[PDB]
């Protein structure tokens, strides 16, 4: 029993971390087999980031003017190239500690680790999920660039996010790992607002769900409710829009407790509506959005 | 910016885990150098739990009985021997993996990363604390036994914390690497209540420097206090009492910010008598205190 924000085991990940380092601006790559991927901004100047092009200033970068260092060793680099917002840099060596993996561009909803790196380093982990307004709550400071998020089934690392940027609001933006922003952020220092940060209802059931599985259950009411009935109260709060899909992904929990998905929905608008009262659920007094139902299967049964 | 519940990488960490069957029951070890540490009750049935002799049920167990396999390996026991409650089983191949290491015995209040693991295999990586009361407030399922919680200061892995039991009350109960359990708790399936779960005062100050650092700043009030006074107001709210030694600890926190402890208690007091009206820090509607003040630093400043 607990139900707690965990985060995947970082090791595999670990191991692919190396130091990207041009000109002055030193930031974190990933090493995959042959290939090291990092923000496209590290061939940029904080000057620079005002207004960047970054095909012209690329034409000034060449393979040794790209420091590459895995741990205190310099690898050396044979080619490069741009992908969007990422730079390829093709090593002489292929990483030994890759593991097996892919790269997916996650919706949002969608929760994942971030390790968190400095110099190529590890610092932390911590888990998250991509926002409805495609930003990421995160903890970045200067040189957290290229800090990687990374979802592990069994023995495959699918990577999702590269860190790129904090938002003048202290939010977080970057791609996946084929250069492609998540939402419509830029690499450009300019004024880039984020939409609403609508809570992931999907997210808050399943969380609910959990409760319940770990002993908290004084919410569960007496009521039940319909779609759209729970969707006027969901718009109402800043919610996302509940969908059969989310009901569909809901089947396994709600078969698990006994507990119709509906009927935790009508729970859920009681709470919208009348508060916790100073209560708390799993030690938390707001409801959580940031744990899928697929998390809290896998949390709930063991899966390693 | 940004602030998040984050664990150490686990790297480190996962290269030490194995699993350990002796007889019907497996749970996980710590292969460190050529000794695997795990869990006594591991030569134990569920019915021995209600009242074990560890000494006379490990009498009938020899070398071969302590099947310990480290991936998909075999590992040759060539020692055993009970220490406290944890069983140290001499292995005949030092682990390639062990890190630098230290075992170290935590106080109440202080801080530390668990990498829950089934089978000899992790799952999961979430930050908690030592409760005043000696419980943690874990995420564990049956076949966790034996997962252990841990710090790391650069390259030394200071192993304080290996999981042995939950308390009917949903609670977690476990060893230091000698085998002695925090508190009072015994590894008998027998009436075990924990005493009062107090709040780790100099945490939630701790965490307040850190919303002020990170542009959380509504709770920030016009009134100061001393220590006594609000004291009186802790011991009110079953929050520990806070000493000069805490005051001395808080001192780097202050000076980043300009707020002298006593101010930011007398904040503290406020949200304690009128509550958040509503209102979050650090994306929290409670006040958190499973982050240290050196914790804090630490994710303010960096560190890898
Ligand atoms: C290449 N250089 C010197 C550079 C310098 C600065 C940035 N920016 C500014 C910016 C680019 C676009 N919009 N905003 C960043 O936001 C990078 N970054 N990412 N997370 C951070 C957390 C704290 C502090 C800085 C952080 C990017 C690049
Ligand atoms: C050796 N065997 C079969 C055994 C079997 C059961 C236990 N116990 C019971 C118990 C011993 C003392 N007081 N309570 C445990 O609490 C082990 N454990 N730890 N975390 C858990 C999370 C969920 C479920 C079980 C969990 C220990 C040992």
């Amino acid at each position: 029993s607990g139900f707690r924000k965990m985060a995947f085991p970082s090791g595999k990940v670990e191991g692919c971390m190396v130091q990207v380092t041009c000109g002055t601006t030193t930031l974190n790559g990933l090493w995959l087999d042959d290939v090291v991927y990092c923000p496209r901004h590290v061939i940029c100047t904080s000057e620079d980031m005002l207004n960047p092009n970054y095909e012209d200033l690329l034409i000034r970068k060449s393979n040794h003017n790209f420091l590459v260092q895995a741990g205190n060793v310099q690898l050396r680099v044979i080619g490069h190239s741009m992908q969007n917002c990422v730079l390829k840099l093709k090593v002489d060596t292929a990483n030994p500690k890759t593991p097996k993996y892919k790269f997916v561009r996650i919706q949002p909803g969608q929760t994942f680790s971030v390790l968190a790196c400095y110099n190529g380093s590890p610092s932390g982990v911590y888990q998250c999920a991509m926002r409805p307004n495609f930003t990421i709550k995160g903890s970045f400071l200067n040189g957290s660039c290229g800090s990687v998020g990374f979802n592990i089934d069994y023995d495959c690392v699918s990577f999702c996010y590269m860190h790129h940027m904090e938002l003048p609001t202290g939010v977080h933006a970057g791609t996946d790992l084929e250069g492609n922003f998540y939402g419509p952020f830029v690499d450009r220092q300019t004024a880039q607002a984020a939409g609403t940060d609508t809570t992931i209802t999907v997210n808050v059931l399943a969380w609910l769900y959990a409760a319940v599985i770990n002993g908290d259950r004084w919410f569960l009411n007496r009521f039940t409710t319909t779609l759209n009935d729970f969707n006027l109260v969901a718009m109402k709060y800043n919610y996302e829009p509940l969908t059969q899909d989310h009901v569909d992904i809901l089947g396994p929990l709600s078969a698990q407790t006994g507990i119709a998905v509906l009927d935790m929905c009508a729970s859920l608008k009681e709470l919208l509506q009348n508060g916790m009262n100073g209560r708390t659920i799993l030690g938390s007094a707001l409801l959580e959005d940031e744990f899928t139902p697929f998390d809290v299967v896998r949390q709930c049964s063991g899966v390693t």
